[PDB]
DNA sequence: TATTGGGACGAAGTGCGAACGCTT
DNA sequence: AAGCGTTCGCACTTCGTCCCAATA
C-alpha cells in the first residue's frame, strides 16, 4: 500500500482537535482567550472541590468539567451544605435517565428536607396541595410537574448537564416548547447555579456567559479520577479475529484439517484471541456489544468455555444487576444505559464491540454503556471497532475545523458550512443542536466515530493505548493502525455473516432491526414507536406479490388524506406515487431470510390515482385511520349505498378496467393482481339481479378487500357512529334521541336521557359495521400519528405549502 | 344521466362565493361589516370620480375598485392635479408589465414634469447625482431604482395594484426582501396613497387598515364601464365541434362518406361552427389560445377559407402588434399578455380556447391576454373551455367557504385549513397576499372553480356573460348540467385533436413538447426553470438512448453530491439521493419524432454506483465543476490528473474493473450495455507497466468522465493558467501570475505595465493544458450555482442536508 | 381429494354501577 | 358538599380467524 500522507496527518489532527472541542477538552485555553471576565481553575491533584458558595466573592453561576469519579458527588454537598443558609432556602436539582436520581436522593441522606418527584405514578406526591420547595428531578419527566414548581429557586443544581440538554433532541421528548421555556426561565433568574458535566463544554460556557455576563461565571476544570479500584487502562485491538472462532464454533464430529492460511498472526492481538485466554484463565469478564447479531455469536463462543453466560439485549427479559454476581460472563447491548449501575468487585476485565452505524448508537451512548459496571478487578479494557458500516471520508475535515476555529468556537448547525426552517426550537434547542448533529454524522465515519470515543475516554482518566504502540502515537502511526483495522472488519463481515445464529432462541427480530434497509423502511412508511416483532410480521407479509401489493395500495391511501391536494393535482401525486410506490423495500422469505425487492414504476398511474380519489373521500367519511385499526365510524347496507352512488358507475368502470388491463403496467397492475380482481368480479352478482343495497355491499367489499385488504367486519354496538355506551357523552345522546324523534327534555341531566336509550336500545338495533384493517398496516405512519419532521413529513408539507407555477412562462 | 344533487348546488354555490371574494365581488358589503369606520361608496352612474384631493376632510388612503374602461386613468389624473399643492411636491406612481407604464406616462404630458424609469435602456440615471422626484416606476427594476428614491414621497399612486402584488411571487422576482421592505416603508409613510385594480379585494383593504387605521382609509366601488367597447358579451359554448374540423382538414381526395356522428343537433352552437360562418360572413376574427397545441390547428382551418392568417406564440418571431389590421384572422397565445395592446377598429368577434392545466396560466393571465384587443365591432367574445386536464374535485369546498367566512374573510395559505413549516421566507407584505397566489394555481385543477374565477373576472370588468341555451339566468342544476355537457364533450374531442396533431411539417415540436405534464415536472425536477423548449427536445432526444439515458442520470447524481456534501458520506442519504434522482419515469422523444415516457428501474445495490460518485464529487469539487458553467472552473495539466487519482488509484481502478465486470443487471447504471462498453474501454487502456504513470493516470480519467458522464476532456487555448486569456488579463490576476516562476518585480500598479511582463515571460507558462467540457445537453441541469425558487426537491434537499438519521430501534 | 364443521381463543364490544373533578 | 358530566371496572358476550379432527 501507499505510504501515509501528509493530507491523512492533516485529517487526523483536525478529527482530533473538533472532538476535543465539541467534549470540552478545549475548555482551559478557549476561557481565558474569548471570555476573559470568567475565572477559571485546573484541579489536577486529588478530588475536585468547588468554590465556598457563602463567600461574597464567590460568583453566580460555575461550571464543572470533571471526570467520572474524581469526587463531583462529595463536592456537590459540600457545596449544598454551604449554599443552603436555611430551611425556607429553596433548592432545584435536576437530572437525566442516562444517570437515575435514586443515586443522589440515596447519598442526599447527608441533606435535610429534600425529597424527589416519581416519574412514574406521580400523583400522591409529598409537598401535597402545595408547590414543591426541595426537589430532585428527571428532565424527562419535567413537563408532569411544571405547574407545582416554584416560579424561582434559590439554588439550581444540574448534574450530567449535557446529558440533560442531550434528551431536548430525543424522538421521545414531550412539550418541548414548555421545557425549553421553563428550563430558560430558571437559568436566567436563579441566584446561585452549578451546573456539572464529564463533558461540560465551551458552548455551554458561552451560553450562560450570555446570560449572565462573563464576571458572573466562574469555571472548575477537573484532572484527576480515584486509583484503584477505578485505574481503568483501555486497549483498542487491531484484529477481530474470526478465524479463531469459526475454528472454535466448528463442529466437532469431523477432523477438518486446517487450510494453508492464517498461518502468521499478523499482529495477532485477536478480540477473539484474548478473550479465550481470559476465559480458559478462569477471569470473570462482561462483554458490551453494540450489535444483537454480535451479542449472540459471542455468547456461543462463550458457552463453550463455561455454562454461566447470562446475554442481555432489548429482547430480552430485563435482568436486575444484582443477580450479575451469579455468572462468569454477561454480554449485553445499550439497553443496559437505561438501568442502575453495577457496583461490586466481580468482574476482571471488560470487552467492548463497537459498530458505527447511520441507525446505530452514538459513541457517547456507547460510553455510558461501558461505564455500567463501575469497578473492574484487573483494570482491563478492551476495545474492537468495527469499521465495515463507516468506510466513508471524514465529517471532521480541515475545513470544518478552520471554520470553528475562525468563530470563536460557534459551530455550524449543519455539515455545509454556508438553511430552512425545518425546525422552531427556543435558544437552549438551537444553541446546542449542533452537537446533537455532529453526534449522528460522525457515525459515517470510522476514523471520526474512534477519536471521538477516544476523547470520551481521555476526559475521564482512562488511560488509552493501541495495540504495538504502547506509550504514544503519531498521525501516521494512527493512520496505519486504523487502515489495518479497516481491512480487518471488512474480511471478518463474511465469517459473521456464516456464523450469524438462526437456532429458535437467536432473535430474527433484534437481527433484523440492526439492518440499514429496515430503518430506511421504518423510516419512511411506519411508525417510530413499533416494535421489530411488528416489524418482521410486516416484512413477512411483503414477502407476497399480494401482500406487497396491499401494502403500497395502503400507504398510498394513507398518503392521500394527509397530503389532499393529491386527490387533486395529478401532478402532485405523481410525486406522491414515486416517493411510496416505487424504490426498494425489504422482505423476510420463507427460509426466515431477509430480502430486498424492487418495486418498479409505473408509466400511467392515471388508473391507480382515479381509484384512490374515489377511495379517499369514503375512507374519509368513514373517518379512517389505520392506526386506529380502520374505520372510526360504524356503518349499514345503506350507507355503504350512499357512499358509493354519487360516482357507481365510476367505480364500476375503473375496478372493471382495472379486472382487464392490457398493459403489466409496474407493480399494481401486475397480472396476479388484475386476475384477482378479474375473479372478484366473475363472483359479483349482477347489476339488476339483487337489490341496490347488496349490489353495493358487494362492490364494497370486493374494493376495500381486493386492494386494501380490509375486512368489512360485523359490529356488536349497541348505537351507530363511533360511541360506545359507558362513554356517550350527553350531546351525542340528544344527537341519538333525535334522530329517531325520541321524547325529549323529560329532565337536563346525563342520567334521564341515558336512561330514555337504555329503554329505546332495540330501536337501534340492525345490521352493523366497520372496516377492520389487517394485523400489519397497523403501524403505519397516518394523518393522526404524531411524529417529529424526517425527509418524508418535510416533502409532504412542501407538496401541501407550495403550489406548481406555470411552466414555459413570459416575462 | 343521473339528476344533479342539492349537493352539486351547495358546491356550485361555494365555489362563485370563494370566487367573489378573491377579486373583490364581495367588497360593498364585507367593508361596512369588518371595518365600520372606513367610508365607502358606490358609483353605478356613468364614470369614476375620486374624492377631492385638496379637501382638508379627505383621507390619507384611498382605494378603488372599478372595470376596465371605468374613466380610471381619468380620474387619477384629475386627482394628481388636486393633490399636487406646489412645483416641489413629490410623487411616486409603481405599476406592472401587465398593465404597460407607457400608457399612462404618454397621458401624463398633461402633467409633464412626471417621468419614467427606461428599465429596457438600463441607462445610469445616478448621472442625475439627485432622487427621482416625480417617477413612474415598473416593479420589477424598482430595487435598480432604489437609490434615486426620495426616502419618502408626498403622494404614491399603485396602479394595478393586485397585478403589482403578483410579481412578487414569480419565478423571475429578484432582491424579493429588499422590494418588500421598500413597498412597506412607502405604504406606512407616505402622506396620501391611491390604490386601484379592478380586482381589489378585501385582504387590501384589510391590510391598508392594518397599516393606517380605518379612520384614514375609504373605498371606491365602480359598477360602470363605458359603451362602445365595454359594451362586449361574452357566451360560453357547450361543444368544440371537431366533427367540422375532421370534416374540413379532411384531404380533396377520399369521398368519405357519411356517418350518424352528430346526426342529432346536440343543441348546436360549436366552436369551429361558429367560426366558420364568421370566416364565410367575411368578418375579421382574433383568436385566442391557451395552448399552442390549438393555435396551429386553428390556424390550419382558417387557412382554408381566408389566406390572411397571422399566428404568434413564443417559437414565432413576435411581430409588432400595430400590423394586426393586414389580417382576417390573427391567432395568439399568452406572448401577448406581456405585450401592448391593439387599439383601432379592425375586429368584428374575438374567440377563445381556455384549457386548465397544472402547469397553465392561471385564469387571471388569460383574462389578461383576451383584454389585449380594446374593441371589437360587433362586440362578441365565445369562450371554449377544455376540461380535459381538469377533471378533479373543486378547490373551493363549501368547507373551505365556512372558514373563510368564519375568520372574518382571512384566507387560509394552503388547502389544509390548519396552522407547517417556513419552507419559503418573506415580509409582512409577501405573507399577507400569498393565498392569493396560492389559490390561483391550485384551481386549475378543477374545471367548475375555473370557469367561476374567469365568470367572475368578465362579471367584475362589466362584460355580460351567458351560457349557451340560458338567455338570463342560470340556476346552479343548470350550471352543473352545462358543466357536464362540456366536460363530456371536452374529453370526446381529445381523440380529434391528436389525430390532427401536425406530424411535424417542421411545425413547432418544442412548444407542443413543452404543454405536456410529464414534461412540465421533468423540468421541475431536473433542470433550470429558464430553459427554452428547443433546448428541452434536444435533450430529450438524447435520453431516448439507453447510453444517453445513464449519462443524464450519472451527470445529475453527481450535481446532486455537489449540492448535498452528506450523500458522499452517509449511505442511507445517498439512497435517498438515489431513490429521488435516478429511478422514477422521464420523457424521451423517440426516432420518429414523438413523445415516449421510460421507466428508470430501481437498483437492489447501489453500492458500486455511491463509491464510484464519492470519487468523483472529490475530483469535481477540487476541479471547481459546474454543469451550468459548463464544465471544470479550472484548467490542469496531466501531472494535475495523476495527483487527482492517486490517493485512490487502486479504488478507481477495482471500481471501473467491477463496473466492467458487474454480474448482475441491477437497474438502469448496471445494464448490460453500460457494464460492456466499461469493459471494452477499460480493456483499452494500457496496463500499468506499458507507459508512464501519467498517461495510465490520464487514460483511466478520460475514460471515467467519458464514458460514465460524457464529459470531454478538451485541451486549452489559454497561454495562462486559471482562467484568462491574454488581453483580459488585468492587474490583479496578473499580480497572481507574476509569483510563479519567482518573477520579484517592482512595477507600477498600471494593467499594461505588468501585463508586459507576463507577454514576455509567457514562454514559461506554456505546456500541456485542459478543461473538462460538458456536452451539448446537460448545460440545463440545476447545479450548486443555479440560483433558482424553492420547489419540493429543493426543499426535499434542505431535510436531507439539515436533519440527522436518528438511532432506530431506540433506547427507552 | 380436499371438504367442513367444530373447538378455541383474541378483539372488540355491552352496561351496571361506580368513581371523581368541580362549580354550584 | 352534593348535584352533574364524563369516563372507567368486571364479568360477561359476539365475531371471525385457524387449524385440526372428522368425512362429503
Amino acid at each position: 500500500g501507499r505510504p501515509i500522507g501528509d493530507d491523512e496527518c492533516e485529517q487526523y489532527t483536525s478529527s482530533v482537535s473538533l472532538a476535543r472541542m465539541l467534549y470540552g477538552g478545549d475548555l482551559a485555553e478557549w476561557v481565558p482567550r474569548v471570555h476573559p471576565k470568567t475565572t477559571i481553575e485546573r484541579q489536577q491533584h486529588g478530588p475536585v472541590t468547588f468554590p465556598n458558595a457563602s463567600a461574597p466573592t464567590a460568583r453566580c453561576v460555575t461550571v464543572v468539567r470533571a471526570p467520572m469519579g474524581s469526587g463531583k458527588t462529595t463536592a456537590l454537598i459540600r457545596w449544598l451544605r454551604e449554599a443552603i443558609h436555611s430551611p425556607d432556602t429553596s433548592v432545584l436539582v435536576v437530572s437525566c435517565r442516562r444517570s437515575f436520581t435514586q443515586t443522589l436522593a440515596t447519598r442526599f441522606a447527608e441533606s435535610g428536607l429534600v425529597d424527589f418527584v416519581t416519574y412514574f405514578s406521580s400523583t400522591n406526591y409529598i409537598m401535597n396541595d402545595r408547590p414543591f420547595h426541595r426537589l430532585i428531578v428527571q428532565v424527562e419527566s419535567l413537563h408532569r410537574v411544571g405547574p407545582n414548581l416554584l416560579n424561582n429557586y434559590d439554588v439550581l443544581v444540574l448534574d450530567e448537564v449535557m446529558s440533560t440538554l442531550g434528551q431536548l433532541y430525543s424522538p421521545t421528548m414531550q412539550q418541548l416548547g414548555r421545557v425549553d421555556a421553563l428550563m430558560l426561565r430558571l437559568l436566567r433568574t436563579c441566584p446561585r447555579i452549578i451546573a456539572m458535566d464529564a463533558t461540560a463544554n465551551a458552548q455551554l460556557v458561552d451560553f450562560l456567559c450570555g446570560l449572565r455576563g462573563e464576571k458572573n461565571v466562574h469555571v472548575v476544570v477537573g484532572e484527576y479520577a480515584m486509583p484503584g479500584f477505578s485505574a481503568r487502562r483501555c486497549l483498542f485491538l487491531p484484529r477481530l479475529g474470526t478465524e479463531l472462532l469459526q475454528a472454535a464454533l466448528r463442529p466437532p464430529g469431523p477432523p477438518s484439517g486446517p487450510s494453508p492460511d492464517a498461518s502468521p498472526d499478523a499482529r495477532g492481538a485477536t478480540f477473539f484471541g484474548e478473550l479465550e485466554a481470559r476465559l480458559g484463565g478462569g477471569d470473570n469478564i462482561c462483554i458490551f456489544s453494540s450489535t444483537v447479531s454480535f451479542a449472540e455469536i459471542v455468547a456461543r463462543f462463550c458457552r463453550q468455555f463455561t455454562d454461566r453466560v447470562l446475554l442481555l439485549h432489548s429482547l430480552t427479559p430485563l435482568g436486575d444487576v444484582t443477580t450479575w454476581g451469579q455468572y462468569r460472563v454477561v454480554i449485553y447491548t445499550t439497553v443496559v444505559t437505561v438501568g442502575l449501575s453495577f457496583d461490586p468487585l466481580h468482574f476482571d476485565g471488560m470487552f467492548a464491540y463497537v459498530k458505527p452505524m447511520n441507525y446505530g448508537p452514538d459513541m457517547v451512548s456507547v460510553y455510558q454503556s461501558l461505564g455500567r459496571v463501575r469497578t473492574l478487578r484487573k483494570g482491563e479494557l478492551l476495545i474492537y471497532m468495527d469499521g465495515s458500516g463507516a468506510r466513508s471520508e471524514p465529517v471532521f475535515t480541515p475545513m470544518l475545523l478552520n471554520h470553528v476555529v475562525s468563530s470563536c468556537g460557534q459551530w455550524p448547525a449543519q455539515f455545509s458550512q454556508v438553511d430552512t426552517s425545518l425546525g422552531r426550537g427556543s435558544r437552549i434547542y438551537n444553541k446546542f443542536r449542533y452537537k446533537h448533529y455532529f453526534e449522528r454524522c460522525t457515525l459515517a465515519c470510522l476514523s471520526d466515530s474512534l477519536n471521538i470515543l477516544h476523547m470520551l475516554l481521555t476526559l475521564n482518566c482512562i488511560r488509552v493505548r493501541f495495540w504495538g504502540h504502547d506509550d504514544t502515537l503519531t498521525p501516521k502511526d494512527f493512520c496505519l493502525f486504523l487502515r489495518g483495522v479497516h481491512f480487518d472488519a471488512l474480511r471478518a463481515q463474511r465469517d459473521l455473516r456464516e456464523l450469524r445464529c438462526r437456532d429458535p432462541e437467536a432473535s430474527l427480530p433484534a437481527q433484523a432491526a440492526e439492518t440499514e434497509e429496515v430503518g430506511l423502511f421504518v423510516e419512511k412508511y411506519l411508525r417510530s414507536d413499533v416494535a421489530p416483532a411488528e416489524i418482521v410480521a410486516l416484512m413477512r407479509n411483503l414477502n407476497s406479490l399480494m401482500g406487497r401489493t396491499r401494502f403500497i395500495y395502503l400507504a398510498l391511501l394513507e398518503a392521500c388524506l394527509r397530503v389532499p391536494m393529491a386527490t387533486r393535482s395529478s401532478a402532485i401525486f405523481r410525486r406522491i406515487y414515486d416517493h411510496y410506490a416505487t424504490g426498494v423495500i425489504p422482505t423476510i422469505n420463507v427460509t426466515g431470510e431477509l430480502e430486498l425487492v424492487a418495486l418498479p414504476p409505473t408509466l400511467n398511474v392515471t388508473p391507480v390515482w382515479e381509484l384512490l380519489c374515489l377511495c379517499s373521500t369514503m375512507a374519509a367519511r368513514l373517518h379512517w385511520d389505520s392506526a386506529a385499526g380502520g374505520s372510526g365510524r360504524t356503518f349499514g347496507p345503506d350507507d355503504v349505498l350512499d357512499l358509493l352512488t354519487p360516482h357507481y358507475d365510476r367505480y364500476m368502470q375503473l375496478v372493471f378496467e382495472l379486472g382487464h388491463c392490457n398493459v403489466t403496467d409496474g407493480l399494481l397492475l401486475s397480472e396476479e393482481a388484475v386476475k384477482r380482481v378479474a375473479d372478484a368480479l366473475s363472483g359479483c352478482p349482477p347489476r339488476g339481479s339483487v337489490s341496490e343495497t347488496d349490489h353495493a355491499v358487494a362492490l364494497f367489499k370486493i374494493i376495500w378487500g381486493e386492494l386494501f385488504g380490509v375486512q368489512m367486519a360485523k359490529s356488536t354496538q349497541t348505537f351507530p357512529g363511533a360511541g360506545r355506551v359507558k362513554n356517550l357523552t350527553k350531546q351525542t345522546i340528544v344527537g341519538l334521541l333525535d334522530a329517531h324523534h325520541i321524547d325529549h327534555s323529560a329532565c337536563r341531566t346525563h342520567r334521564q336521557l341515558y336512561a330514555l336509550l337504555m329503554a329505546h336500545k332495540r330501536e337501534f338495533a340492525g345490521a352493523r359495521f366497520k372496516l377492520r384493517v389487517p394485523a400489519w398496516g397497523r403501524c403505519l405512519r397516518t394523518h393522526s400519528s404524531s411524529a417529529n419532521p424526517n425527509a418524508d413529513i418535510i416533502l409532504e408539507a412542501a407538496l401541501s405549502e407550495l403550489p406548481t407555477e406555470a411552466w414555459p412562462m413570459m416575462q
